């Protein structure tokens, strides 16, 4: 049950600012259940692709996480980046809004006038987010085990207990995070999860925004992010080593993985 799109990956191709597919985007005219949305999609993936909803953190907007949209879409995903109803929404409300964005992407997939009409496999969905939107993504995964993958950056929630998550979950953490300190937030989140494929990659010297638009590790962070979603959303074993391996990089101060074969 593989869903392979595009050429065989290399380090160079996964590190580049763009993957193989040409990307277009549009603003959602009437966002249903969230504040605002931009959809990024490939014109030419050669088959239906999975969908990914990305949520920013507390006080933040789409600009903080926007770089993910073209980056993921160019490798064969429909990506929606959202603004929340309020910038001060808490994680549980961010999760609801993320799932509302995925719902609306599935609806647009069925709308003949939509630029993504027939482009989405609505059975294959994934969640991403930063900080409270990272917590929101983990709540989405806990609540909706049919989700195929989760990739979060510097996640925070009021509980670190995500022991019920069965969804393959990648956590980017930022070593010098002063907002959601790694050793009391991202790490115990990672450690709580015992039923899934999971990975933890802490960015050496990173502040809270170390995985946000314009960061200096887009080659590595982008490569790992794309590999993870390709491996788990497309069941694409051409990506098993990129997704599961320790990069052994001086850009990473801590790396952990479990239940991640090849």
């Amino acid at each position: 049950g593989s869903h392979m799109r595009g050429p065989n990956p290399t380090a160079a191709s996964l590190e580049a600012s763009a993957g193989p597919f040409t990307v277009r985007s549009f603003t959602v005219s009437r966002p249903s259940g969230y504040g605002a949305g931009t959809v990024y999609y490939p014109t030419n993936a050669g088959g239906t692709v999975g969908a990914i909803a990305i949520v920013p953190g507390y006080t933040a907007r789409q600009s903080s996480i926007k770089w993910w949209g073209p980056r993921l879409a160019s490798h064969g995903f429909v990506v929606i980046t959202i603004d929340t109803n309020s910038t001060l929404d808490q994680p549980e409300s961010r999760s609801s809004q993320q799932m509302a964005a995925l719902r609306q992407v599935a609806s647009l997939n069925g709308t003949s006038s939509s630029p993504i009409y027939g482009k989405v496999d609505t059975a294959r969905m994934g969640v991403m987010g930063w900080s409270m939107g990272g917590g929101g993504s983990l709540i989405s995964a806990a609540n909706n085990p049919s989700l195929k993958a989760a990739a979060v950056q510097a996640p925070w929630h009021s509980s670190t207990n995500f022991s019920s998550v069965t969804v393959p979950t990648l956590i980017f953490a930022c070593e010098n995070d002063s907002i959601a300190p790694v050793n009391s937030s991202a790490l115990p989140i990672y450690d709580s999860m015992s039923r899934n494929a999971k990975q933890f990659l802490e960015i050496c010297g990173g502040s809270h925004s170390c995985a946000n638009t314009g960061n200096s590790d887009q080659a590595l962070i982008g490569k790992k992010g794309v590999a993870w979603m390709k491996r788990f959303m497309d069941n694409d074993t051409r990506y098993s080593t990129f997704a599961c391996e320790n990069p052994n990089s001086t850009r990473v101060c801590d790396f952990r993985t479990a239940n991640c074969s090849l």
